[PDB]
């Protein structure tokens, strides 16, 4: 039969359960003993009556560990009458609440990412109490906090285990890290508790793109400085951890090629260099976006507008450009004689690459008085006359052309340049005087030089050769063209005729003088030939009347000394000495007539001598006064008569 | 003097610009002309009166591209009244929309994670309008969507850019792509427009880890399951692309020792399989997350909640225990005669470790109806006497006890015990006869042998070795331990002293039988001897009164024959044939006396011859009839008066 008893594990040894023989009415005898006793059994019966007292300690969680229920079961036996009996007795084992909750470790490590979603489940290390029942544990407890809860759950073999569960959404950045105290605790007014620390890991998520200290940069360049120069150092920063936070610097992939060899940008420091060479006069102005990139799997950029200006640098000079109206030369400048005041004759550029004060030019003329420089439009200045010009005073002026620049120190260019002045034809021959007179002796041969004329034209080539001509003139009927002839070069006239005075005195030439131009021009100018007398002409006896060179005429004797008988006029064709007629009656031997010289008048010297009949020749002559002079004679005879 | 004007690109050769000669009331001459004509000019001028017109085409796009301003410079030189005179003029070259926007490329092709926050702008192509001012890109088309919204900045050298902007966060699994075709059209009422396209393709980002189909799951596993069985086709499923969403299944990393060495996952396609073996007796569920992993850089995880329930088998059988209250030998119950009726022997244990019918046990008890089996608790049978045991009738019970379970089929077990009985001091020494009776012949021998008894004891070892020993009693006032003596050990009664019938007849011994137990038994019986008589008395004669064997006796003479004389009696000590009085009367001579051999009276034969004086000399004698026979001898006178 089955009797039951209850303990409570624990108990001093030697308590009493209950007595056999007493609770179950047994009259009679006993010798109750235990059947057997493979181990030492924790329950000692009293052989006199069957008592059951603890025996040894009696301890629940040895005996039964995690079992719900805890019987010690015993089979003790008995003699009553000599009839050997058997008791089989059950003592239920109370479980006594002397342990308490415990945890593996003291801290329990953990990690989770920043980037789990609400709700996702931690493991933790499960709490152990090795007592039953209400004596086991019952609750959790988690430090108060915003993030994290426990829930517990049991598997279905019994074994009951806690999850950290995830309530907000974490960030690495605002906290990396929690402490959290857990605790866990059994039933019943005696209560006990054991605790353990969570750490939790919040691991690192790359949500965090970098950013750069300055959202936007300008930076200032000379246009001459030097390859590796520094324009700037470029920072960022990344809040994310270890490599998600490691940042390298670069271009933008949309910078075109131009930058990305005329910069540098090191990867690692983000500085930004030149490398190649600027130049303000070709592109003053860059502007590119450089980059920031996290070292993460899945990388994260940032952009940074950096404008590079570049400064103007006094490194070009001032040219010098002279275009002009007419040439034919290379560097040289044509202009008419004829052009009026301030005419334009070439066109003066003076430029300058660079900007500011550098690139603003002065220009200066230096050069002969008739030229001078009048600005047109920005930096181009003509070249003006200020004076009439005229070939034949001055054909050709060097000038100079400076330009300078403003910068600190100036640019100085320097050119040279010429102008030619462009004939006109402007003169006309001139003779050296209007009226050239010579004197030529008459009875001179034929071809005969008479004199030369000379005219001039100072204009040069064609428009300046003189050219002579004889004006065609009447003489005496006929034409100039006879007479005299003329060479047109050399302007020699000579005389084609053996010219006479007595016919002709003056001889009047009237010549021109051309040049070889379009439109000709011409002057005229007049040769006064004089022909001057010489002595061709022997006097001729007019009265008396001659008969081949003899004459007559009578005397009346009856007449006085000094008689007035004939009277020996003659004439001469030539002029002044040449016809100073002179007269002489002479060689007679005896002295009969005298003669006056001067009116040739003829009277006797001898008395009325003889009565009639008497002849008497002698011989009277005439004479001129030129060298050599010429003479002619007449013989007369004189007769007395009554 | 700089004089202005203005034309319009690409107007009709030979339009009229202006007229110098008229525009600056020139009175007198001109010989107008150009100065420079190297290059082919594209103005030309008249020369009466200074007139130009266009020459050749005027492309503004041409000869200033992209520059804000277009004027043409040209120095004209004129002649009046001989003096040359030079006029500066600047053209201006006015833009007309010739020209239309336009995109370096038929198509634009971009990527963007799907993990990019919203602001992250992606840069476009830029457009490009060869005019200028308002004829110049002045707008950009955007197409209606609700995540890329874009936005036009403007770089310090004017031109206007357009960025393509993101306000809204993308999901490559939600929507992988994107079309857009780009274009743009330049202001001023006549519009010309351009395009491009635009392919904005969305790559992917491991944000979805798996998750399986069903989030736990529960399998029933025989414990005998063979090795390689198929527990279970685990699935999960992953939206990512590529490898980011390709799986690989196995256990959690909390999952103990026992669970990875006793079941298997295979990583590719998920099968659960038993490599191991179960045993319900053992261990009956098994609880362990499998997890599944994608196949990314940093992969993401789920788990499923396995759970297997182990089925029971019959695969054990009952096990039969025995303990008795009392024993010596293995296997061996022992119990003293002495018990009473259910008195418990032994207990036996008939368990079975299976479950349900498979484990529950029937206990059948066969052997001597002496013993009954009688339930004491759970599997736990008695053994008890059914009636009063005997050791001297049985001392050793060979039983069998069997054990079946309740399994379909079932189990059974069977196992022999042996039960002994223990003596106890239950019967006493009983002697094969309760009275015994022998003879001894008279004069024995002092130290002589009577007779041997015995007793029986059945009782076991001390407790049934007899020991005999003689009851003290009386016997004509002296001991009866001074006539016989008693062995203890053979039960040898010896006789101590010689007997004489004559004195005593019958000797009653008393003899216990003790056994050699505690409390000790006795049983008492009782030899009587009886002595027998023999034949050591020699008679004597009585009357007459005898003197050395002779005697006298007178008579008177008258009488005839047979009369009363004398009376011979004698006595004889023994009994019996022993005690046989026989008369002879010997030899006198003559025949004168006659006797009666029966009642021993003598009588005269012969007459009265003499009177007086007569001296006559017999021998008259008596004997018994044992052999050898005893006699005295006496002889009598008679004489007369
Ligand atoms: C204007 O300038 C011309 C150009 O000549 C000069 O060339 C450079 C070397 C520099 O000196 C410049 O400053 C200058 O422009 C002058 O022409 C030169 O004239 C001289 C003298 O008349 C010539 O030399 C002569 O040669 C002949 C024959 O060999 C000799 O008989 C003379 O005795 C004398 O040495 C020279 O050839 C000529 N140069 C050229 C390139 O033609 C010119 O004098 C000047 N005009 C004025 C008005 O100043
Ligand atoms: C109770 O059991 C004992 C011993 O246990 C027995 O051992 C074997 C026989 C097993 O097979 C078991 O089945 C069995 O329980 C029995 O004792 C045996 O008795 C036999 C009786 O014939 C003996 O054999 C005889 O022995 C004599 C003298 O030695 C010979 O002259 C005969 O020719 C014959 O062989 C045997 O020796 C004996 N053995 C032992 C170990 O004791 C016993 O019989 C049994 N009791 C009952 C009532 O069945
Ligand atoms: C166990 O102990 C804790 C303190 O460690 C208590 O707060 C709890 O209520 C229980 O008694
Ligand atoms: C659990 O354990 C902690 C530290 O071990 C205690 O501070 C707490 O009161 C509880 O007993
Ligand atoms: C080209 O087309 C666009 C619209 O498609 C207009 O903005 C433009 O004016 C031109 O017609
Ligand atoms: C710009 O060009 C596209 C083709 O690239 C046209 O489809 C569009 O209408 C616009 O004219
Ligand atoms: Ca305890
Ligand atoms: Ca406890
Ligand atoms: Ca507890
Ligand atoms: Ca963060
Ligand atoms: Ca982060
Ligand atoms: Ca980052
Ligand atoms: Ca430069
Ligand atoms: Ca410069
Ligand atoms: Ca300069
Ligand atoms: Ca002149
Ligand atoms: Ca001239
Ligand atoms: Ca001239
Ligand atoms: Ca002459
Ligand atoms: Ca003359
Ligand atoms: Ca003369
Ligand atoms: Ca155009
Ligand atoms: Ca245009
Ligand atoms: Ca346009
Ligand atoms: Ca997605
Ligand atoms: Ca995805
Ligand atoms: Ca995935
Ligand atoms: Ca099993
Ligand atoms: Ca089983
Ligand atoms: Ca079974
Ligand atoms: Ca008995
Ligand atoms: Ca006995
Ligand atoms: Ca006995
Ligand atoms: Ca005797
Ligand atoms: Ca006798
Ligand atoms: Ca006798
Ligand atoms: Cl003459
Ligand atoms: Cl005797
Ligand atoms: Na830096
Ligand atoms: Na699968």
């Amino acid at each position: 039969k089955t009797v039951r008893y209850r303990t409570y594990e624990e108990d001093e040894p030697g308590t009493v359960i209950g007595t056999l023989a007493e609770d179950l009415h047994l009259e009679g005898e006993g010798s109750f003993r235990l059947m057997k006793q493979f181990n030492n059994s924790l329950i000692h019966v009293r052989e006199s009556d069957g008592q059951l007292s603890i025996g040894e300690r009696i301890d629940r969680e040895r005996i039964c560990r995690q079992s719900p229920h805890c019987t010690l079961a015993l089979d003790v036996v008995s003699v009553a009458k000599e009839q050997f009996k058997l008791i089989h007795v059950e003592v239920e084992v109370r479980d006594i609440n002397d342990n308490s909750p415990r945890f593996p470790g003291a801290e329990i490590p953990v990690e989770v990412s920043e980037s789990a979603p609400v709700g996702t489940r931690i493991p933790l290390d499960i709490a152990t109490d090795e007592d039953v029942g209400v004596n086991s544990i019952q609750s959790f407890q988690i430090s108060e906090n915003s993030h994290f809860s426990i829930d517990v759950q049991t598997r279905a073999d019994g074994v009951k285990y806690a999850d950290l569960v995830l309530m907000k959404e974490l960030d690495r950045e605002s906290q990396s890290a929690y402490t959290l105290e857990l605790l866990a605790m059994d039933g019943g007014s005696p209560s006990r508790s054991g605790t353990t620390m969570v750490n939790v890991r919040v691991l690192d998520f790359n949500d965090n793109s970098p950013v750069f200290e300055r959202s936007s940069v300008m930076v200032e360049l000379m246009e001459d400085a030097p390859v590796g120069h520094l324009l700037l150092d470029l920072d960022a920063l990344d809040p994310d951890e270890g490599a998600n936070g490691e940042i390298v610097y670069g271009f933008s992939p949309q910078v075109p090629q131009e930058v990305r060899q005329l910069f540098k940008i090191d990867a690692k420091s983000g500085r930004l260099t030149l490398e190649g060479q600027v130049d303000f006069e070709t592109k003053q102005t860059y502007e590119f976006d450089a980059q920031a990139q996290d070292m993460a799997l899945n990388p994260l950029t940032a952009t940074c507008k950096v404008i590079v200006r570049v400064i103007d640098v006094n490194d070009n000079a001032p040219v010098i450009g002279i275009t002009p109206l007419t040439s034919i030369s290379a560097g040289v400048a044509y202009i008419t004689e004829a052009a009026a005041r301030e005419s334009f004759v070439a066109l003066i550029s003076t430029t300058d690459r660079d900007s500011g004060q550098n690139g603003q030019v002065h220009c200066t003329l230096y050069g002969h008085e008739h030229f001078r420089l009048q600005q047109a439009y920005e930096d181009s200045y003509m070249i003006v006359t200020t004076s009439a010009l005229d070939r034949e005073k001055i054909a050709e002026y060097n000038l100079t052309v400076v330009a300078e620049d403003l910068g600190s120190p100036p640019f100085k260019t320097v050119k040279q340049y010429t102008i030619r002045v462009s004939d006109e034809n402007d003169n006309a021959p001139v003779f050296a005087k209007p009226v050239y007179e010579v004197s030529v002796l008459e009875n001179n041969a034929p071809g005969a030089y008479i004199t030369t004329v000379v005219a001039r034209d100072p204009d040069f080539g064609h428009n300046g050769k003189v050219i002579y001509r004889l004006v065609e003139t009447e003489v005496m009927g006929a034409p100039i063209t006879t007479y005299v002839s003329l060479d047109p070069a050399t302007g020699a006239v000579y005389a084609l005729r053996t010219f006479n005075h007595e016919i002709l005195q003056q001889l009047d030439l009237r010549i021109q003088a051309s040049d070889g131009g379009s439109p000709q021009l011409t002057s005229s100018a007049i040769i006064k030939v004089k022909i001057v007398d010489q002595n061709d002409n022997a006097p001729v006896i007019v009265q008396p009347a001659l008969s081949n060179g003899s004459a007559e005429v009578v005397v009346p004797s009856r007449a006085p000394h000094g008689f007035l008988v004939t009277h020996i006029k003659a004439k001469d064709a030539d002029e002044g000495v040449n016809a100073e007629l002179t007269y002489s009656i002479a060689d007679e031997g005896r002295n009969v007539f005298t003669i006056n010289k001067a009116t040739g008048e003829v009277f006797l010297v001898a008395d009325v001598s003889e009565a009639i009949g008497q002849v008497f020749r002698a011989t009277v002559s005439v004479s001129d006064s030129g060298r050599p002079p010429l003479s002619s004679t007449a013989t007369i005879t004189f007769l007395v008569t009554h």
